[PDB]
């Protein structure tokens, strides 16, 4: 059989939320996708052996409220809390994203440390693992731009959500 998955990407504006949907629903890096255009996305791929149907909101535009938005999001089962590890301000608003989802919502989420890739870094991992713990969440690396680590972040999140299914 297959199951689906009811996904979302959330994080500042330019962390790569759109680049990293897009790496998992069509396998390369589109560097310029238009920063306002929010949408579900849909892509069929296999996990640990299991047909999976992935639908993930990419949220952008406007960060003011949307019904559509928050609907999706109140019936979200997990999230991707990105940030940028070249953006230590991306980094920061981390604790934001979370609490619109608390506020909307055991949630599953993991926390992505996106643009590895770029060697202008100024979020240490070291710096994300602590608050990713303090979460009680993962956290993954990726580069939307190599590939690095989207499979991972992803997958990771489908595999917290069956987790969180089984209590
Ligand atoms: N070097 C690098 N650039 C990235 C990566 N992900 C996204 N970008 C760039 O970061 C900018 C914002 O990406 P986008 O997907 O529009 O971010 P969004 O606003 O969170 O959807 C664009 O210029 C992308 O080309 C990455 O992993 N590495
Ligand atoms: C630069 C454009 C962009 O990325 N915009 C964007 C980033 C992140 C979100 S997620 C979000 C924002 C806001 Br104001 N509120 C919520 N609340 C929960 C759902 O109602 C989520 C959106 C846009
Ligand atoms: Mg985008």
């Amino acid at each position: 059989g297959m199951t689906e998955y009811k996904l979302v990407v959330v994080g500042a504006c330019g962390v790569g939320k759109s680049a990293l949907t897009i790496q998992l629903i069509q396998n390369h890096f589109v560097d310029e996708y238009d920063p306002t255009i929010e949408d579900s996305y849909r892509k069929q791929v296999v996990i640990d052996g299991e047909t999976s149907l992935l639908d993930i909101l990419d949220t952008a535009g406007q960060e003011e409220y949307s019904a559509m938005r928050d609907q999706y999001m109140r019936t979200g089962e997990g999230f991707l809390l990105v940030f940028a590890i070249n953006n230590t301000k991306s980094f920061e608003d981390i604790h934001h994203y979370r609490e619109q989802i608390k506020r909307v919502k055991d949630v599953p989420m993991v926390l992505v440390g996106n643009k590895s890739d770029l060697p202008s870094r100024t979020v240490d991992t070291k710096q994300a693992q602590d608050l990713a713990r303090s979460y009680g969440i993962p956290f993954i690396e990726t580069s939307a731009k190599t590939r690095q680590g989207v499979d991972d972040a992803f997958y990771t999140l489908v595999r917290e959500i069956r987790k969180h299914k089984e209590k």
